[PDB]
């Protein structure tokens, strides 16, 4: 496909997601591109906007492999096999250096606009593009343990690959899987830099 940049993306995004049912969602983007997808598409479909804040726990010298994640609010939620690939020191040393990593963000984020309520609500996880997927997995997996009453994952574009490691654990809408993904990037007219000064401004609009 080819969107003219990350609002008409989301403009789509949100049309595909109408049949769905969704009751008022919480449209939770990732950083830092993906909030502005989800901010067009909370603005669609009628639901609130957030951001999800969390970080991988790679495995040992195999960090694209993934034995967990962390939460802004600092849990460790592992995966139901991370100790036959790691001892719990390790787990609890990478679990404090992604910690560190998300600290500061999560902090200002959080200055100008609260941690929405998730538990027993619909929601919708939302980024401008998946290549591999790592981090909506590690977004999945902290938002599982929230008690959500629903969970989608919705994106503009992803690859063959991305998609079958997300569907596997949810319900999965993408507007398109091409067979030949070459980046996120290249399915956007204008791809340009999104600040995390451009976040917080997005995020201070939903704020009460």
């Amino acid at each position: 496909m080819r969107f003219r940049d990350r609002r008409h993306a989301g403009a789509l995004l949100a049309e595909a997601l109408a049949p769905l049912g969704l009751e008022a969602p919480v449209v939770l983007g990732l950083p830092r591109g993906g909030v502005v997808v989800a901010d067009e598409v909370a603005r669609r479909l009628g639901g609130e906007l957030d951001v999800v804040l969390v970080r991988k726990v790679g495995a040992p010298g195999n960090p694209e492999f993934a034995l967990g994640a962390v939460g802004e609010g600092g849990e460790l939620v592992l995966m139901p096999y991370a100790l036959r690939y790691a001892d719990q020191s390790y787990l609890e040393r990478e679990a404090a250096r992604q910690r560190d990593v998300l600290r500061k963000r999560a902090e200002r984020y959080r200055r100008v606009r609260p941690k929405a309520a998730r538990k027993g609500r619909d929601v919708v996880l939302v980024d401008d593009g998946v290549a591999t997927g790592a981090s909506m997995e590690a977004a999945l997996s902290v938002v599982f343990q929230e008690g959500p009453r629903r969970v989608v994952v919705a994106v503009p574009v992803a690859s063959p690959e991305a998609v079958e490691r997300l569907k596997a654990r949810a319900e999965v809408v993408a507007l398109s899987v091409p067979q030949d993904f070459a980046a996120v990037g290249a399915y956007y007219l204008d791809f340009g830099e999104v600040t995390d000064e451009d976040v917080e401004a997005i995020l201070l609009e939903w704020a009460g």
